[PDB]
RNA sequence: AAUUGAAGAGUUUGAUCAUGGCUCAGAUUGAACGCUGGCGGCAGGCCUAACACAUGCAAGUCGAACGGUAACAGGAAGAAGCUUGCUUCUUUGCUGACGAGUGGCGGACGGGUGAGUAAUGUCUGGGAAACUGCCUGAUGGAGGGGGAUAACUACUGGAAAC
RNA sequence: UAGCUAGUAGGUGGGGUAACGGCUCACCUAGGCGACGAUCCCUAGCUGGUCUGAGAGGAUGACCAGCCACACUGGAACUGAGACACGGUCCAGACUCCUACGGGAGGCAGCAGUGGGGAAUAUUGCACAAUGGGCGCAAGCCUGAUGCAGCCAUGCCGCGUG
RNA sequence: CCCGCAGAAGAAGCACCGGCUAACUCCGUGCCAGCAGCCGCGGUAAUACGGAGGGUGCAAGCGUUAAUCGGAAUUACUGGGCGUAAAGCGCACGCAGGCGGUUUGUUAAGUCAGAUGUGAAAUCCCCGGGCUCAACCUGGGAACUGCAUCUGAUACUGGCAA
RNA sequence: CGGCCGCAAGGUUAAAACUCAAAUGAAUUGACGGGGGCCCGCACAAGCGGUGGAGCAUGUGGUUUAAUUCGAUGCAACGCGAAGAACCUUACCUGGUCUUGACAUCCACGGAAGUUUUCAGAGAUGAGAAUGUGCCUUCGGGAACCGUGAGACAGGUGCUGC
RNA sequence: UAGUCCGGAUUGGAGUCUGCAACUCGACUCCAUGAAGUCGGAAUCGCUAGUAAUCGUGGAUCAGAAUGCCACGGUGAAUACGUUCCCGGGCCUUGUACACACCGCCCGUCACACCAUGGGAGUGGGUUGCAAAAGAAGUAGGUAGCUUAACCUUCGGGAGGG
RNA sequence: CGCGGGGUGGAGCAGCCUGGUAGCUCGUCGGGCUCAUAACCCGAAGAUCGUCGGUUCAAAUCCGGCCCCCGCAACCA
RNA sequence: AAUAUG
């Protein structure tokens, strides 16, 4: 959740930001004021939102000098707003800020292994051909068998035999490992793939 | 005419006596909170932020110190309107007075506060090298002259204070 | 907290103050204070008293009264009998207000009262009728000193609810 | 402040009840809930919890909490201890400091006696007086245990002499 | 922690927060000691014959089951309560049944009690057909006994031997 | 001298008896079958004289139902040198941090939960010594210039001030 | 196991080329001891010697194949 | 010889 304290220079202020407070709070993020106040932003004021965790809101009315003593000790941001459509704005960038969610992923490049050496000790080393895209140590990727994933990791190895290399391109003869895994035979697919963030703002 | 007074208990151990702590019965406050609350007398009432402050009020007063009319309260003189006996309205500091001002005395008292101060302080007992308007007792002078200046007038810099 | 002191300790001369004085200067001498606690740090307005205690003692300094210190922060002087001046002044600093933004104004640790602090402490009252001050020959004016009321079971004491 | 009118009319709560400590049973809950100042109560017959009845204390107050002293001879001067309970330096020599055999003279510092000045007033205390009495107010006395100076005493201690 | 001292290890000097309601000395009674003395018992020693192996009896635990009734569990339970489970005993189980009742006291009312027999049902049982009319009392009746109905009640080897 | 003319388990067939009843679940007989077992691990029990041991008999219980229990008799022993030792018990004395009594009590690491606190490179504030810079305003000292009513004057200016 | 050391009971070992019997520690399950528990003591369970053949009175450790694990060379980009 | 805990 994300706290706030609000104090007014007028009642109406309060019951009115208080309306529009309770349409922005929903079960991603919760908004709630926590002892609205009406008058100066004194001490008092200020220490309730250090012990409640707490943004420091104000319509037309400011910070006292004993509000500057709390504020400058223990750091709690200060804005306040004479004019409430932005103040009605701000409170929603703050529980936006607090969301970050994911969303989707695309392929860079897909890979075929064909020709497998085998160590007794180190497991299968794999001999591949890239036939789409292009193929990077830098990116996970998804070891896939007949449409089912087998593993899903971050490049080790992308080398040819000794032609170790951060990225190989289409059409191109290839040889790959992945982290921590060296199950990777003949006719296993390798799909390379970029992430993609949304970071969604609040409804 | 007289200066009168001193209580203990519980609790270590199976039980005892010591040593020994902890706790309670007492009286009290510049008190708070809880529950409850009819009236009267007398006394007290921001101990915390010497933290910050709206508005009103908290030091002025003398015309028997002096120019003066800024008043307004009359009189007198005078001019008018006529009602010929009256109101009206200009002059006049003449006057009962009195804003602003000069000058006198008070503003150092009365009142608030406990921040700083462990000694330039305070309290108690002494001292000399001193002043002391206002208040008193004692003895004498209180003669004769001059130049300014605010107010006020004539202007002017200034948003306002000035 | 065991060493601390150069105007430091003493003398002479000059200057200074109402008056004594390293008070302040020039010169000369090398002392002064110190375990009977110097110096440094922390903490604190002091006393007549209050409260407790059989007394000795202990704790404490609200109210009342005496005295000192402080007056937004820091420093200085003037006027005056007396101030280095709570509601006088000048300058600097912090901070609040005003403004034509160039530049000015303000100091409730006076009485009421408000913000804030805090567990919690009051009415933006009435009158100079009385006492006592300030001015004045006096009338008289001024006096949030003071006398009074309002508010709160806060305390003491009296009375009732037959 | 006094008189008159009406009619028991308008006016009692609060804590506590196992021992300490004045004041007892039943019901509900069942080592749960909770009480608790201290030692402690409650795990199916709770005089200790919750409720009810009865009882005890105190009164327009009652109780809790915080704060101070008392009890506390538990910092012990008056008025405590140190073999084994907390407590005698591991032991010794020694300066500063404390204390000192016995005789006479002298001084009068300490000490003891008397007097004067001072020990503010309020307070405290006693005897009185005035507000319906009391609280409160107030007359007079005593008190203010102190200190300084002067005049005396010389046993004891100190100084000084043998 | 700080000062001082020491080459260093360390010594000397020396707290507070916090926590517990006890910590502790001597002494008394008892128990305990792989502490000591003395002393006794099939305790050991000296012997005999057995158990523990085998088969079977009876009991217990465990196991299983619709039920394997309940209690007894170191010596001081385990051929025990049980001096004797084919039904009964018998409590436990699956069915079939009754609810003032199988069993006692009490009230009211009718019918002597009773000895005979049959069908249906596993039996408990219901439903019949038979037969009899007894001691005292004026038979006004009852005392014995059976059936019906009411509610006070009856019942429990249900639980708690802390 | 052997799994036997030793031992009787188990099982088949046919009977008897008590009783409403003999299937799970009786006793007993008759014929047939003839497991294991050839003296039993560590360990452990009883018994000191008509006893141990060994062979029979009777009763209570009871319709039928002992290898149990209770009771009775026949035959009938071994060995006790001794209290070193084990176990159990009594008395005296000693030690004790034990007192629901050694089946008592209780120590620390490590882990855990709870609680408080020290050091701290440093970072950000207040206060403040020392060395430099800074120098408002005011006072004090020195002053060319600018300016100047009182006093002095030869009337040009001086004295003196700002 | 390309070459190394091993394949024993639940685990770890001994039995060795010196071919005539697979036993010993910790575990497993029972019994005893103790007031009880651990400790201790007494017992019982548990094997084609991986798998096969050469072997030979009989392969028992002896051999070689099949096979498995690990050793390192290596099937080790 | 050696003997632990409740």
């Amino acid at each position: 959740e994300v706290n706030i304290v609000l104090k007014a220079d007028v009642q109406g202020s309060v019951e009115a930001i208080s309306d529009s407070l309770l349409k922005l709070s929903t079960d991603e993020v919760k908004v709630k004021i926590i002892g609205s106040g009406v008058g100066g932003i004194t001490e008092t004021d200020a220490t309730l939102a250090a012990a409640s965790n707490a943004i420091l809101v104000g319509f037309n009315v400011r910070a006292d000098a004993s509000a500057r003593k709390v504020i400058e000790a223990e750091s709690l941001d200060l804005r306040y707003y004479s004019v409430i459509y932005n103040l009605i704005d701000e409170v929603k960038a703050a529980m936006s800020g607090m969301l970050s969610p994911e969303l989707k992923q695309q392929i860079i490049g897909l890979a075929e292994v064909r020709d497998v050496f085998k160590s007794p000790k180190f497991g299968a080393i794999a001999g591949c051909m890239v036939t789409e895209g292009v193929v990077k140590r830098h990116n996970p990727i998804r070891v896939l068998r007949d449409n089912v994933v087998i593993y899903e990791g971050e490049l080790e190895s992308l080398r040819r035999f000794k032609d170790d290399v951060n990225e190989v391109r289409n059409g191109m003869e290839c040889g790959i490992g992945v982290k921590n895994y060296n199950d990777v035979r003949t006719g296993d697919v390798i799909e390379v793939f970029e992430i993609i963030e949304i970071q969604r703002t609040i409804a």
